[PDB]
């Protein structure tokens, strides 16, 4: 539904803000809960409808490409103004009612396919 | 993840960014889906651990105090940088892992008690 389980991780309410007018980039957001006793990392994102996905997981330096670190028994927020995944080069114009299929790749927990909900206004 | 149904509305993953202590104000966020054919509005928020809550529901002017309008068959995101609820005058330091109990007040659908997760 709006939450996806992989290993002892939970990806909750994945969503993205659609490209603004004249822009071709989108931003992907989610809440990732690590309910396990070992750390993990979001290391890659695969998406067919965009050219590529770049993880910006260091909130203190968002210009840098960096994985999202997922300490044990902690949750991490990807949200506007903080850590997020940049979705570059949309193949088509995004409409809200559409969802966006993505694959999140975690170093330890492996891959999980999600359907991200779209914010366009 | 916490999800709440009231009428044809769904409130998903309510959360807040804890006060940048020493400051005593927090910001409340949520995803609100109106899956019905009638409009509603988020008009008030009640929270016992804060002095008051002020809704800034107009994305075009975030300074304005205004309800969150919830048109039919649409969803609204309250998120950092956009529409949100300001939680003013924390009475005490928040305990992060426990969440924050709040009451959302909708014009038509009425009240809903939620447990908001805390981003620290
Ligand atoms: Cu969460
Ligand atoms: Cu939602």
């Amino acid at each position: 539904m709006h939450e996806y389980d992989v290993g002892k991780l939970k990806v909750e309410h994945p969503w993205l803000r659609a490209p603004a007018d004249g822009e071709k980039n989108a931003s992907f957001y989610a809440f990732i809960h690590n309910n396990g006793d070992t750390p993990d990392k979001l290391v890659a994102v695969k998406v067919e409808k965009f050219g590529s996905a770049v993880i910006h997981g260091d909130a203190k330096n968002l210009a840098l490409e960096a994985p999202v670190l997922l300490p044990p028994k902690q949750k991490i927020t990807l949200a506007p103004g903080g850590a997020y995944v940049a979705l570059l080069d949309a193949k088509k114009h995004l409409e809200v009612g559409w969802g966006l299929e993505m694959t999140l790749v975690f170093e330890k927990a492996g891959e999980v396919v999600i359907d991200a909900a779209i914010d366009a206004p």
